[PDB]
Formats: C-alpha cells, structure tokens, sequence
C-alpha cells in the first residue's frame, strides 16, 4: 500500500521506542483460550471467561513496582474487550501503569501442504480490518508467531520463504493501521540438534525474514523482533554454558538484524523463569557491539510461578502477583546486564 | 564449499580490521589500463608501462605521514608484479608502510542480455586460480565491482538480482582462498533522480546484496562493503546539504548492512577530493547508532590533485606525493569525524 508519511513514522518509532526503553521489557499474556487451557488446568481450575478475566486481572493490576519493567503486554482479543472490576477496561489498566498495549493477530499455525510436517500461519484474511479495530480499542502494537522446526531436513526452503513472506504481509498491514509489528520467526528448541546448528538455522531464518520486510518496504525503525535464543536442541547430547548461549545469540543476531530494527524481545520457550533471566542478562553482558534493545517478550517465564501461586484461588491475589513482580524485576534488571542470581 | 575453520576465519576477520582500523581507510589505485588510460590523457601523459609503474610508485612512496591514513591498497594485477626504483614489489612497499595489500580481481562491466542498457560484470571463471595465485603473491583482500544505473525502470529487478548473485560468488571463492572480498555494489550517480530516489534504490540493492551473501554463507566479520553514499542525481534539480547526504546515507545502511559487517568504504564517485572528505566527515558526525567503521576507499579523491601535480614529469615527484599526503590526512581525520575545512 502507499508509502508511510513522516507523521505516520514518528507515531510507529516512538510507540516501538517505548516498549523497549532501558530497563523494560514485555509480559507476553496473550494466550488464547486453547493455550490458556492448558495452563489453567495444570493448577486444578476451570477455564472459564470469569477465571481468565480474573488471572489476567491479577496480572495487570500487579503494584507500581512493575512500571519500570514493563514497556508492553500482549493480549489476546478476548482480554483487549474485559473490564478490571473497578469497571476500567483492561487496556486502560496497562496504560495508566505507563505500558503500551499489544495485540496478538495470527489465528494461529497450520500444517503447509507438500512437507515433512512444517507449517505456516493463518490470519491474514481480515488483518487490515482487525487491525484498523484494534487500534480504534487502545492497541498500539501487535504480534505476529510463525514457527518453523528444525529436523533431518527441515526448516525447508519452502517454510522459510512462506513462513517469512506471511510475516512481511502481517507487518506491512500493521505499519498501514498505525501498529508496531512483532515480528516472531521461532525456531523451536525440539531435537538433539547442536548449539551451532541452532545458530545456523536462525541464521538463515532472519536472512530471509528482513529479506521479505525489505521487499514489502517495512519501516525497520517501525518494527520489534521476538526471536528464540540460540540454544542446543531440547535432545542435545551436549552442555554449553551461558556465555556459549549468549555469544551464540548475540552473533546470530549481529549477522542478520539491520540496526534500524528498533529492539529484540526474546522469547523464552521451554527455558525456566530464572534460566531465561540468567541468558537474558549475559546476552546483555556480551561484550559485542548491539544496535537494538536486547529485552524480554516472556510469558511462562514471567508468569509460571505467579499462576502456580494463583492456584485459581482467590484468597492467593497477592501472594501470585509477588511471584510476577519477582520475575518482572528480575528480567528488568536481565535486559540492563544488571542481573545477579 | 567447504566451511571456514576458526582459523581461517581469524584470519578474514583480522585483515578487515586492520584495514578500517580507527583513522584508516584504503586507496583505491586499481585502475586497469583502459581506465587509467583516461587518467593519463588528461595530463599529456604517455601510457606506457614505465610511466604506468612511475605513477604507482609515485603513490606507495609518499611519506610516512600516510601510514596511519592507509590501512589499505587495492592494486590492478599489473602493478602487483611490479617493482620500485630499489628492487622491492609494490606489495612490499605497501606493506613496509602498515597497509595491506590489494587486489582488483572482477574483469569490467559487460551487457546483461534483455535489458535496458543494464549491465553485469565478468570474471568469474577462473577467480578461484586467481585468488589462490594473488594470495600467495601478496594479496590479502580483493575487489569487485558492479554496477546500477537509476532510470524509469532501472535498476530491475533481474539486473539487482543478478548483479547481487555474482557479488556473492565471488565473495565465496575470496573467502575459500584466504582473502578478504569488498564487495563493490555501485549505483551510478548518473541521471535527473533526488535524494530519497537514491537512498530508496541503495536500501533495495544493499538488502539484495546481503541476501545474496547470506545465502552463499559469507563470513560477514570477513568482509568489506564499498558502496555509494546517497546522493541525489547528476542532473538534478533540487540541492542537497552535506547534512542532509550524511543522514541518508546512514540511515540506507542502518536499514540494511548487519552489524557483523567490519567496515564500510564508500566509493567517491565523482564528488570532488573536497567534497568527498566534507561527506564522509559528516556521515561520521551524524548522531545515529553505526555498528561499522565508515571510512573511504578512494581512487580520484585521493589521487586528483596528485596526477595534476606529476603531469608526467619526474621533477614533479615530490609535489605530486604532497597532495596527496594532504588529501589522505583530511579523509582520515574525516573517518574520524574530526575534518575541519
């Protein structure tokens, strides 16, 4: 679509700049009912729009502490239209504790046709739409996940291509509607594969996501990444320490992110609440020159304690959002290098 | 082919460095016959051998003042087998000095079939042999240049892809023998363009150039980019400020050259020797984050006053070394920031 106005790219670096601020970072909690599901039986409680709304509810309203840790929380379209109940919507909520409001757009992965398991992402019918809504209800930023798995064969040139244009298109649709994409290309941890095969693949993987940003002219300074850190396969047979998993992420990034990208906002994956503070923060240590914030975009890492906690307990408020503000402070500090366990 | 070793990559990264090193930049005196040929004319100079071989020792034999200017000396193949008055090669006189040699090893521009007037350039076959023989005889990095022209429909895309393609091929076979590639992706000047036409192109280009390298898995810690700084046209219209030229030429590069990148030595083109110091001085001043050295490989901006001064004449020996002593201290105080006119 037409090009972006100065106005039009002030409005998208500023709203980037401020989720990624020194010191901040972003509370993932935009999971959908299926994926919420999961969650909410694991503590013995029923997953109904009430108990979501109240989870999310103890998330959100946690106490002043967490204001200079978190620059954005992403939530999912049910969450971005309930009420805290002191009757302020839960966008209002995050505002007033000096956070920008995110938006998950993807409907989620599907198998791609013709591979050897490899999928894609559905949700581009109607983004322009959602989008232009999303905004209008006190979105600012949105977030986009395609997953591509490494195995014998895989990721094929056939899923990094798709999965990269998917993301481009998603991107250039933000841009148009006045949000900041999340650009988030993970490359699951499942396999026995090597730290250096990890690095090697979200290598190539990059490659081609800026490639097809570029050839969709996205505005980079626009734009956030949520990728996975580099790190030995969920089988691997070997250990690396945290400065491996650090310099192998750091280099990766350095071989591909442009410097106009404004932040990368980690992902956490299957890694610990503690073990993704501890790589977030040597990662920040890294000696290597970075260009972009190096921050969090976590979810279990930021909230499994505080939902164990919870336990769907009403009488446990408090005590979960201690367990959240923990872990807020924790990568608040990770993000700034300033981190000691 | 096969993967670079660590130790083979040690060696990549460390002649990039020291090439670009703080306050260095390289001279550009790479000129094959037909190119210097023009050089000569215009002093009612003979283009001989002899007099081909007085110029370059005219330049490798300036003053020591230099040293800490020069990190670098691309040389055409000729001048890599020639000697001084005392019996040493150029590449020992070079490297007796600080600087690393050179090599020019593309064979000029030549049409690409279908197009508008669009070119590519060949040399290819038989780089490989090329590399290994010039690496034993001296060389450490090489050069190649390509060429796009800004017009209605130009570049195209197939000329993009294509002349991006070869870059990497050649960047490949460089690096399999032990030698640094600059890779030299050229948009002409030429033509009624402005300023942002011109910093569009270069952003397309630059990102097409990197997909290349990445899909040809190029060390990029390995690797120099000489590339044009963002003008606006020849013929056009609209005048421009240095700031102005330094802050779109920044900003191509933010928005497509990794970090990984060592160094960036942009072409002059044909500014004046003046005028590509004062541009490359404000590039250095301009406020935003630069991950790479920016630092000049020039070939006319270094060598215009100088070739005036000799005229042909050997009792012009030293006036001749003097100016371009003067202009090889302006651009390194200039890749410094640091150039006051």
């Amino acid at each position: 679509h037409p090009a972006l106005t100065p106005e039009q790219k002030k409005e998208l670096s500023d709203i980037a700049h401020r989720i990624v601020a020194p010191g901040k970072g972003i509370l993932a909690a935009d999971e959908s009912t299926g994926s919420i599901a999961k969650r909410l039986q694991s503590i013995g409680t029923e997953n109904t729009e009430e108990n979501r709304r109240f989870y999310r509810q103890l998330l959100l309203t946690a106490d002043d502490r967490v204001n200079p840790c978190i620059g954005g929380v992403i939530l999912f379209h049910e969450t971005l239209y309930q009420k805290a109940d002191d009757g302020r919507p839960f966008p209002q909520v995050i505002k007033s504790k000096g956070g920008v409001v995110g938006i998950k757009v993807d409907k989620g992965v599907v198998p791609l046709a013709g591979t050897n398991g490899e999928t894609t992402t559905q949700g581009l019918v109607g983004l322009s739409e959602r989008c232009a809504q999303y905004k209008k209800d006190g979105a600012d930023f949105a977030k986009w996940r395609c997953v591509l798995k490494i195995g014998e064969h895989t990721p094929s040139a056939l899923a990094i291509m798709e999965n990269a244009n998917v993301l481009a298109r998603y991107a250039s649709i933000c841009q148009q509607n006045g949000i900041v994409p999340i650009v988030e290309p993970e490359i699951l941890p499942d396999g026995d594969h090597d730290l250096k095969r990890c690095q090697y693949v979200t290598e190539k993987v990059l490659a081609a996501v800026y490639k097809a940003l570029s050839d969709h002219h996205i505005y980079l300074e626009g734009t956030l990444l949520k990728p996975n850190m580099v790190t030995p396969g969920h089988a691997c047979t070997q250990k690396y320490s945290h400065e491996e998993i650090a310099m192998a992420t750091v280099t990766a990034l350095r071989r591909t992110v442009p410097p106009a990208v404004t932040g990368v906002t980690f992902l956490s994956g299957g890694q610990s609440e503690e073990e993704a503070s501890i790589n977030l923060n040597a990662i920040n240590k890294c000696p290597l020159l970075k260009p972009w914030a190096l921050t969090f975009s976590y979810g279990r890492a930021l909230q499994a304690s505080a939902l164990k906690a919870w336990g769907g307990k009403k009488e446990n408020l408090k005590a979960a959002q201690e367990e959240y503000v923990k872990r807020a402070l924790a990568n608040s500090l990770a993000c700034q290098g300033k981190y000691t366990s």
